[PDB]
């Protein structure tokens, strides 16, 4: 099965797919485009957004729809429907938070006040809730890794670029990052991947 | 006895996808609707402090689309194949992305208005054109059977029509899809009895 991933040269919304491909040892083409390439490409995609994943000539879209697809019938999804629900919900909670950042905002001044608010006022509420949900479990769902844990590593990696001191009082969430990053396939991907800010 | 209690505001909003699925699958639930002024008493009781949630034997499930997808598992509503389930999820996410751009809770009523009007007059046409192109001449988004993506279009389009009643004038196939969803007997009976709210 030929897999062609297309995104910008960053971790961003494609990175969850990249982790899953790494974890499952599935070969794929990691196609990256420059900002100035994008207007020519945007009209050629069904919903004019990236990432997209081409699978056997079919173009799939929506980072989380694709990630979920790739984890189907694996433990990464959650082993039961109830667990799948919790896994999906943690991912969506994280994605909701990351989606508040005004990434394309041109007013640099406004972007900065909003970012600072997200990182200093709002993030502690989210982090507290993630910490309370993880509790003393090894992984978000309990005793096995899911793509929610991947997504926490991914989101926290960007959050830490933006605010390096953010996880001061959440040792459990730092342990979870560390557990994800020590998974041999993930560790090899992290070492290997292009070094981008986002 | 195990039962389902849905907690949300007295709105369609993000709970309505769950309500359609429950109606369609004939799943019994308590449709608990929170007045805005009571919300701050309830927020502390929910693990992630947001609604909707579904309270079930022990657990509190959260995230509208996580819950919706859970209720469709092993059901044709999900999509019949893994691939189709991906397409279903993706359409739902595209609609959710767009409804999520609206600054629903914005205090600055002048800003709120400019953003709503920009979304409805500038951005919406691109999304509608893409959804219409995706649907093409198919009976339903996925092909020949209804999925929760079609339900989610009915729901999103209902609120979008409240905000801009002429939004769908040039997209007859998207109107047709709303009509087909609304004509499903369990959906039609739910629409008939649901509380009349703006959102
Ligand atoms: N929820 C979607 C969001 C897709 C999205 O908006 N992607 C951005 C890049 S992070 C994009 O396509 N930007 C270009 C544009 O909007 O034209 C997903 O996760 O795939
Ligand atoms: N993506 C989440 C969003 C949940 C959300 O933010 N819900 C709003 C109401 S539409 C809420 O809980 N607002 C009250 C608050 O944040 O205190 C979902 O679909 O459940
Ligand atoms: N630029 C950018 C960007 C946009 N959305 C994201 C969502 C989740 C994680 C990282 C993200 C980065
Ligand atoms: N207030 C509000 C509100 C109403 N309807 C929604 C539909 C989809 C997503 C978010 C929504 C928020």
């Amino acid at each position: 099965p030929n897999y062609k991933l297309l995104y910008f040269n960053m971790r961003g919304r494609a990175e969850i797919i990249r982790y899953i491909f790494a974890y499952l040892d599935i070969k794929y083409e990691d196609h990256r485009i420059e900002q100035a390439d994008w207007p020519k490409i945007k009209p050629t995609l069904p919903f004019g957004k990236i990432p997209v994943l081409e699978v056997e000539g079919l173009t799939l879209h929506q980072s989380l729809a694709i990630a979920r697809y790739l984890t189907k019938n694996t433990d990464l999804a959650g082993k039961t429907e109830l667990e799948q629900c919790q896994v999906d919900a943690v991912v969506d909670t994280l994605d909701d938070f990351m989606s508040l950042f005004p990434w394309a905002e041109e007013n640099q001044d406004l972007k900065e006040r909003t970012f600072n608010d997200l990182l200093t006022r709002q993030a502690p509420h989210l982090l507290k809730d993630l910490d309370t949900y993880l509790g003393d479990k090894e992984w978000f769902i309990g005793n096995y890794v899911t793509w929610a844990d991947f997504y926490w590593d991914i989101c926290s990696t960007t959050l830490l670029v933006l605010k390096p001191d953010l996880l001061g009082i959440y040792p459990r969430l730092v342990s979870l990052r560390n557990k994800v990053q020590a998974i041999p396939a993930i560790s090899a991907w992290i070492l290997k991947r292009p070094q981008t800010k986002l």
